[PDB]
């Protein structure tokens, strides 16, 4: 009955070891335990995930060169936004073991909902690391969550569209992909217009909502609630994995959308209200304290209580001026979605979901 948080000492320092997001775990978790936050939740350790484990979704050929280089790169998408360097396997396959451990307790009804924000690891494809995802987390749960469950249902609300689980699953009816991502041309990962719906018996069993910038709270969880009512009806799913990217928060140096985590709340209010077993996954994220901010508080959302406005001090507190509060305000800046446009597509979305069984 009460939320498992994936945390140990050991597999945090091991993920601010990645220099794309330095640190950024610690913040997380240090402003979650400041807020006294972890003394309501059930505190599981992660377990690394095993090669058999990591071979469920990745073929063996990249599980050995990605074992080997963390020991021709440009093979398996290794390179630039993947730094081919240090031992980043381990790095991988504890992140990896992180979701399958989080989705395993809610199998053995140990928690309704589990949170793992290191993981949501997105982009990465079975033979081919990619947006600085060298193993997919996200998919390795769903997998997992298969065992049980015949029907899941992942939200990615990232800024960015979650192509990597979308293709893994772009063909079976059994797991549904709902992704609301800024789409526009020139723009990582390129995929993900509202026309992409599956292929095979997998059409339209992905769902991808196309945005623009500056749209902000109202205007976003309007967007979000409406997508998940007509999916709710036509999948009815037995579990959640849903996927929290904060680069979609005000002040991201991404500067693309212009949300605040109450605008994501609602969203994950939302999802919680269908008491499903949800597996909670973090993301994008790069102006850490921001970052922190809003997990902290999504931490608070999923524990019903309210979170002080007020900073607590703890390790990281001089990082979070020149205010010091939890509250993030959005930019002043333009809402580039034309009312018009947001429903020619809650309409073809609509329609589409209309072919589910
Ligand atoms: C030094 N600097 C400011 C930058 C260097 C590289 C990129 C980039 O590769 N961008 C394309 C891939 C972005 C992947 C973001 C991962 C994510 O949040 N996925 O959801 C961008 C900025
Ligand atoms: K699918
Ligand atoms: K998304
Ligand atoms: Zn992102």
């Amino acid at each position: 009955l009460v939320p498992v948080y994936i945390y140990s000492p050991e597999y945090v320092s091991m993920c601010d070891s990645l220099a794309k997001i330095p640190k950024r775990a610690s913040m997380v978790h240090s402003l979650i335990e400041a807020y006294a936050l972890h003394k309501q939740m059930r505190i599981v350790k992660p377990k690394v995930a095993s090669m058999e484990e990591m071979a469920t979704f990745h073929t063996d050929a990249y599980l050995q060169h990605l074992q080997k280089v963390s020991q021709d790169s440009i093979e398996y998408g290794l390179g630039y936004e993947c730094p081919a360097t240090e031992g980043i396997f381990d790095y991988a396959a504890a992140i990896g073991g992180a979701t399958i451990t989080a989705a395993q307790c809610l199998i053995d009804g140990m928690c309704k909902v589990a949170i793992n924000w290191s993981g949501g690891w997105h982009h990465a494809k079975k033979d081919e690391a990619s947006g600085f995802c060298y193993l997919n987390d996200a998919v390795l749960g769903i997998l997992r969550l298969r065992r049980k469950f015949e029907r899941i249902l992942y939200v990615d609300l990232d800024l960015h569209h979650g192509d990597g689980v979308e293709d893994a699953f772009s063909f079976t009816s059994k797991v549904m992909t709902v992704s609301l991502h800024k789409f526009s041309p020139g723009f990582f990962p390129g995929t993900g217009d509202v026309s992409d719906v599956g292929l095979g018996k997998g059409r339209y069993y992905s769902v991808n909502v196309p945005i623009q910038d500056g749209i902000q709270d109202e205007k976003y969880y309007q967007i979000c609630e409406s997508v998940l009512k007509e999916v709710y009806q036509a999948f009815n799913p037995k579990a959640v994995v849903l996927q929290l990217g904060a680069d979609t928060i005000a002040g991201d140096p991404m500067c693309s959308f212009n949300m605040t985590p109450v605008g994501i709340g609602k969203c994950l209010k939302y999802i919680l209200q269908w008491q499903l077993a949800t597996l909670i996954l973090g993301g994008g994220g790069y102006n850490l304290a921001n970052t922190a901010r809003c997990w902290t508080y999504l931490t608070g959302v999923i524990l019903g209580k309210t979170l002080s406005s007020e900073i607590p001090d703890h390790e990281f507190f001089t990082a979070y001026g020149p205010d010091y509060v939890l509250e993030i305000t959005p930019s002043c800046r333009p809402d580039r979605n034309e009312p018009h446009r947001i429903q020619q597509i809650l309409n073809y979305i609509k329609g589409n979901l209309k072919h589910v069984v």
